[PDB]
């Protein structure tokens, strides 16, 4: 049967087996034909707001990134398709035209920042607190996959429905950056916590601009002298205390996303105790385009 | 609409509501830039006497506590900002420099102990008795929030104006301690009453030192054999009787702050009957620095 000599020969035919027991990545990469989607507005190669429209079957909010250095575009695609979290946006598909194109989902109700500005007077404490939980949960999932977002902000969270938000794909914003990021270009999950802190502030102020009319060049110094974004009028000191902690100069002084989840959860369990909003007791983007069906809800 | 299945799903999006009806803590935590205040003298990480000086708008007496173990500094800040009483000092703000800094108010006329020494011959019974009411009222407020001061003393009361005093922030003094505190390190509101008793004595003696030149090591025994601080010459036995009661060995024998308020109130209503002072019928600290405007009076 199998002599030692024959066994060597087949080493040329069968690679030696060394099972890692690592989990197979079964993420789906859908290829989409160009005709199936239309571009409507330009958002930024370049990025278009557009709809995806499968032949026969529904119009789906998509962002289309049209950008050789194709190892780059395909590798980004790989990680973008791989994320599976209810609060993180997933790659829809790609289009392999001469200029390869990335298709990511956009939510029917737009970016959260626009949403709080429009719905300023009609947003109760429950909605705000639960959004923070969800944002932490998405960031925490990213921590677990060892992905640093590097640009978490209210404009980068999208409204799937009023009670569901998702962090939009990562593809320099001084006023959201950690001090170490500004000074030494260091980016870590703890630098992301600082950014989460700022974004929470944006929500609580209903879309105020951070550090308004202060030059970017000055932000670094203001931070070192210990000024931080001010307490929002609706925020009990309990809530505000969490924001502040996220802006400690020492990255390890800041809380972790797993901690933040627990903290904001407890608050969402009793929202009127932690946020005081007077009278507490669709959107412009939604009316722009508009079926206008979100991708998650269309597929799987 | 909302099936039971959908309702479960959203439990992942909306935390279950369980309203406590507890009062939201709306205390303000102000962040201050380092440039805005200067340190002048060292009082004690370390503590500096200094002024706070807002850009544009006033120079405010502040103590600056410059002290990782930042969960500690921030938690103390939380409770310090939360107190709202006319006779208890409140946190001014913090500064989030790499070494986090606490800023608490200091009164324009300094500590009460220095005040009675300087103004020894010009302090009538009215002033002394009303100060005691105010000290009880502050301690009583602390009782209500379930905060044990642990170091109430004349040096720890500050003169806002001659008719207004405030207990300075809590941030071992054997000669002011209760017997149980010395023996077993037990601290309670009733241990604070003993300390109030001693501090009242300091005022009535115009700043005499308690147990003078007796070793601390001996104080415990002297107490058990039933010696206590002597009757001050200006004190009727009525006043002195209250001090003595505060030094009962059994903590529950001692009066309560709510009782003390009533008692000293009655005396302040007729001061010449309870304190005999002959001729009854600014400061050094105030002249040190020196607008020199107290914080309460600057803000809200």
């Amino acid at each position: 049967k199998r002599t030692l000599r024959r066994l060597l020969q087949e080493r040329e035919l069968v690679e030696p087996l060394t099972p890692s027991g690592e989990a197979p990545n079964q993420a789906l990469l859908r290829i989409l034909k160009e005709t199936e989607f239309k571009k409507i507005k330009v958002l930024g190669g370049t990025v278009y707001k557009g709809l995806w429209i499968p032949e026969g079957e529904v119009k789906i909010p998509v962002a289309i990134m049209e950008l050789k250095a194709n190892k780059e575009i395909l590798d980004e695609a790989y990680v973008m398709a791989s994320v599976d979290n209810p609060h993180v946006c997933r790659l829809l598909g790609i289009c392999l035209t001469s200029t390869v194109q990335l298709i990511t989902q956009l939510m029917p109700f737009g970016c959260l920042l626009d949403y709080v500005r429009e719905h300023k007077d009609n947003i109760g404490s429950q909605y705000l607190l639960n959004w923070c939980v969800q944002i932490a949960k998405g960031m925490n999932y990213l921590e677990d996959r060892r992905l640093v977002h590097r640009d978490l902000a209210a404009r980068n969270v999208l409204v799937k429905t009023p009670q569901h938000v998702k962090i939009t794909d990562f593809g320099v914003p001084i006023k959201w950056m950690a001090l170490e990021s500004i000074l030494h270009r260091i980016y870590t999950h703890q630098s992301d916590v600082w950014s989460y802190g700022v974004t929470v502030w944006e929500l609580m102020t209903f879309g105020s601009k951070p550090y308004d009319g202060i030059p970017a060049s000055e932000i670094s110094s203001i931070l070192e002298k210990g000024e931080r974004l001010p307490q929002p009028p609706i925020c009990t000191i309990d809530v505000y205390m969490i924001m502040v902690k996220c802006w400690m100069i020492d990255a390890d002084s800041r809380p972790k996303f797993r901690e933040l989840i627990i903290e904001f959860s407890k608050m969402a369990r009793d929202p009127q105790r932690y946020l005081v909003i007077q009278g507490d007791e669709d959107s412009n983007f939604y009316r722009a385009l508009m079926d206008v069906v979100d991708a998650d809800e269309y597929l799987i």
